[PDB]
């Protein structure tokens, strides 16, 4: 059956781009008109983990697992927080 609005199943993974930090959790955005939410606890490796979030910044790019959606919104809760091989890059544009 489908949750009154879902597009995903929930449970599967997305790859996004970090965006803002929140209360308890981190904004990554997906697509245009799509971002997430990356719940801190949707790991566990993480705080005895040493790393700055494996050096999860502003501008980088990471990987989640989808939780929350309401397509009426345009927000899905995705939640993973790993982070791409070489994850910053030369981010300008006005060329």
């Amino acid at each position: 059956w489908v949750a009154i609005a879902k597009r995903y199943p929930e449970g599967t993974k997305l790859t996004g781009r970090v965006t803002n930090l929140t209360d308890y959790g981190c904004f990554v955005e997906i697509e245009e008109g799509v971002e997430g939410l990356v719940h801190v606890s949707e790991m566990d490796w993480t705080n005895k983990n040493i790393h700055p979030s494996k050096v999860v910044n502003v501008g980088d790019v990471v990987e989640v697992m989808v939780l929350d959606i309401d397509e009426e919104r345009r927000r899905i809760s995705l939640g993973l927080k790993q982070c791409k091989a070489n994850p910053w890059q030369q981010f300008a544009e006005t060329h």
